[PDB]
């Protein structure tokens, strides 16, 4: 009936892929996965996984979404057996938006609080804060003794505003007693979901105007802080902390689950967002240059964000009594605790704080928009009734996301906000790309994909990209899955330790998305009315080429198809 | 269009309406209300309300369901402006089944506990019941301290097994910290919802026979219990205190309101279950005699169960050397605490306890099945897509009920259960039956309803039923609503006062239903196109005759429509 929707501008696609790719401020936590005796801890595995796995999978997903012209779930019409990975990545993006909306609400609350002339991170006299009065210690405010306690800095006005003034984490004991949703956080989440609904109800063409500003703002906001990165007196050592060059000295380099999860979250592989954006893209486009530019921009953004966060850490280290590694505050609020501290000391703190919070809100809204749009497009392509009802389905998705986010915006919401997400996310995305690592490669065929790319544009992927799609990336993803399943440590917060049942709940939530692939395989095997050979043929052959099943001509049965690269 | 699957025999329907009528409420509440409100003078308001507003409601439910063989929601096609009441009753039935399956799981766990030879509630000492660590006294064997009210005492092994050993209420303090669902209660609830799905997966073609067993299950039990009722030493005092004629209590206003509420809650009129059950029946079934027989069976069953209840109470009082008013209590607490203890005191505790818990399961499962069949018939007849694939829709409904019942089976689920029950049931079902009576009697017309009954059974109802539908029943329902709104007391537990926000959540659910009804009203008003008179006509005129709007033959805009008796 209605033709396939397309972008209004080609530059809009390159802006939207970046506006979804900018998650390298809150999710880029180097002190979390930091080194102990290795030196290069996250940079080396980040670069390795971006080179060997990031660009190949990005290019593959882009070309697949552009050629098949379908959603994440409806692309596997090329191979109906591995169609459960579509629902898997849909659930991935849904669980991601669940906790991302809470980050957007936190950013909105901080932006609303920063409007005052006296910032809440400048004093401890209940200046829009909730201190327990047991440790209101302020270093620059009140000169005191060097009672560092390996630099316990959850008592600073910024950290107290974060975990007590915003989150109210003191009232909740942990996951066992989350409490009740906070009213101000509830209003922030309502505003966030209302903005997302008013952005996504009309379609992608409307969001094409919002992605422009939400992507152009961070480029302006980052430079004003980078120019003041090491201009501060003690912040220089921060840069000296980052350029730690170790040639042959490493402990955990080249192998890290968190690095793979971070690169897949930054690029978007394993979520359906790339496939959804490629679905609206025109048939004739250069996925190669787009993927290369996206990877380069993400790498440069990671580099500059690490430089900035380390400069802020060094400044906080020089201004206050310091333990080198623990001077900052861990968790999912790294920026919300590090940047306001340095901004308050900087002259004209109101303007810098407002601009930084506007940037953090704009990146978060765009990321959550890209995450939810993948689910919307996939479920709409799967069920044409949902295509006929765009506004109602968008409202339903946003309302479900708002209702299921109440457990993450409560008093002990953050205890869930990472843990659940983390578990699912990691396993989920791995499994997702893992299945995809087989999907286009073995069952569909690297040769057929290369031929489709050659038919799409003149240039054909060389030996490097094909060997990465067929051998390098599947083996890498299998190794990461194995090291994640075997080398699994119980999830814990800065001080709280989750009970054994929380780990089981997280693993069950991850398995809910994981088992979506074998369940659909069994469904396809049972639904087809035929012999075992006919069932296997209908499973591993495209829908358009099902007639060849009757003619007894299947390429996957012969070994020449598998051996071909 | 496949015809509606009628009942195999009329006995199935006649036994299903009885199984829906009688439940645990006719056992634990009716005798206590008889004792408190006048003793032997409680049937003067009871039978009067039954004959003037209780039987007239059952009649106007069965006839409306038989003439219009549709669901609870879809039956409002003679007046589209009241079709939102058909969703209100479905939501009410769902909210009540949310906590009724919890009492069913309680009865199932009690049966599983009584399966053993040595019952848990017999003696203390961590005999499968969590001890309060405050020297749990023997009921009266060891400690002769009974100066205080025995029912209020929670140190007996039965009460300890009820609240600590089944509810696990010691780990919770209220609705702010509920806890986690109890694993054994979760398994019991899962078995309950599984057997309910197995009974309702094919509808009345396989469910009625099931209730057949229930049709004989409690009564026979009560029968043999009544036998023990005449043999227990001390039951004479309980029998004399159950029918002690006190004609001076009929003057206080706390006797008539309680009797009216008891009648209305025990008959189950206006819950959609009656309309659903009377929909599969043929067009010639005599709903008048059926309603009269059902009401008479319900009232006689309540009366004869009060005899066994008071016989057990008198036996317990004689063994405890206390008065009848001390052991006099009501509710699930009352039964689960006192009846198992009396059975333990009775010879052959295993058989009597098993038979009592089987009677309880037969009273619970039939009521929950009737409540779920109403929602099924209401949603399946409104959305024709749900007409087919009943095995999936029933599974979805049962799974949603199981998931939304985890807040009632947890360590502090009794508070949520009481909140939902009281607020939702009372307020929402009162508003719903009031709107139903107003729409059937005033907006549709009692003369048309009498003509429909005449076409159904050959005889038109007389002036008594035509007066107890338009004047007696609406005024009665409005008076009960006014009493429930003005005499509303803050929610409270045995010792725990509910915080203000719990009452606000309960009133929020009630107001959600009571605006969802006018939400559908204004939806039908705005969705129709035309002038104001045309909108009102499309809202009030039956969908069967809509050409009268163009012909300007709307009878509802005439004085004779409202002046017809
Ligand atoms: C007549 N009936 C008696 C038994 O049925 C119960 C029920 C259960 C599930 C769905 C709807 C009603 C019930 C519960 C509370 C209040 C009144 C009633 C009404
Ligand atoms: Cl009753
Ligand atoms: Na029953």
């Amino acid at each position: 009936a209605q033709p396939r929707e397309t972008w209004g501008k080609k530059i809009d696609f390159l802006l939207s892929v970046v506006g979804f790719a900018v998650d390298l401020a809150n999710v880029w936590r180097f002190p979390y996965l930091c080194y102990k005796n290795g030196g290069g801890a996250f940079l080396i595995p980040y670069t390795l996984f971006l080179i060997i796995a990031g660009m190949p999978l990005f290019y593959m997903e882009l070309a697949l979404g552009q050629y098949n012209r379908e959603g994440a779930a409806t692309v596997w019409k090329i191979c109906p057996f591995f169609k459960g990975v579509g629902y898997a990545v849909i659930l991935i993006a849904l669980y991601v938006g669940f906790y991302y909306n809470v980050i957007i609400a936190w950013s909105l609350y901080y932006l609303f609080s920063s409007f005052t002339l006296n910032l809440p991170w400048t004093d401890c006299g209940h200046t829009w804060n909730s201190p327990n009065c047991t440790d209101p210690k302020l270093l620059n405010g009140s000169v005191l003794g060097n009672h560092t306690k390996y630099s316990k800095y959850k008592f600073t006005p910024a950290a107290e505003f974060y975990e007590r003034g915003v989150l109210h984490l003191h009232e909740s004991s942990g996951i066992h007693d989350i409490g009740l949703p906070q009213w101000q956080l509830l209003l922030c989440l309502m505003v966030v979901v209302i903005v997302l609904y008013f952005s996504l109800w009309k379609g992608v063409k409307t969001s094409g105007k919002v992605v422009w500003i939400t992507a152009t703002l961070p480029y302006f906001v980052l430079f004003v802080l980078l120019v003041h990165g090491v201009t501060l007196p003690g912040a220089s050592n921060g840069i000296n902390a980052y350029l730690h060059i170790d040639f042959y000295r490493l402990k955990e380099a080249t192998v890290w689950i968190d690095a793979a999860t971070q690169i897949f979250f930054s690029l978007g592989a394993g979520f359906g967002v790339l496939i959804a954006f490629a679905s609206y893209n025109k048939f004739d486009n250069n996925c190669y240059r787009d993927a290369l530019l996206t990877s380069s921009i993400n790498c440069i953004t990671s580099f500059v964000s690490g430089f900035a966060i380390f400069s802020i850490l060094g400044y906080m280290a020089h201004e206050h009594k310091v333990n080198i590694e623990d001077v900052a505050t861990e968790g999912a609020g790294l920026v919300f605790i590090l940047y306001p501290e340095a901004i308050s000391t900087l002259s004209g703190s109101t303007f810098w704080a407002v601009v930084f919070f506007v940037m953090l809100l704009a990146l978060g809204l765009d990321s959550s928009m890209g995450g939810m749009e993948a689910v919307i497009t996939g479920l709409a392509d799967d069920f044409q009734v949902l295509k006929r009802h765009r506004k109602l389905f968008t409202f339903g998705v946003t309302f479900s996301t708002f209702l299921l986010a109440l457990f993450c915006i409560t008093k002990g919401g953050i205890y869930v906000l990472t843990l659940l997400d983390t578990f699912a996310a990691g396993t989920s995305i791995l499994f997702a790309v893992l299945m995809e690592a087989i999907g286009v490669s073995w069952f569909y065929g690297v040769d057929r994909f290369s031929n489709d790319i050659q038919q799409m544009m003149g240039f054909r992927p060389g030996l490097y990209w094909r060997l990465c799609w067929k051998f390098v990336s599947p083996a890498f993803l299998l190794f990461v899955v194995v090291v994640s399943i075997i080398n699994f440590k119980p999830l814990t917060y800065d001080d709280y330790i989750f009970p054994p049942w929380a780990n089981w709940v997280g693993w069950g939530i991850a398995l809910s998305s994981m088992v979506l692939v074998p369940i659909y395989v069994i469904y396809k095997f049972l639904s087809t009315q035929g012999s075992l050979w006919e069932r296997l043929a209908y499973g591993i052959t495209p829908e358009n080429e099902h007639h060849l099943v009757a003619q007894r001509d299947i390429r996957q049965f012969q070994l020449q198809h598998w051996l071909a690269i």
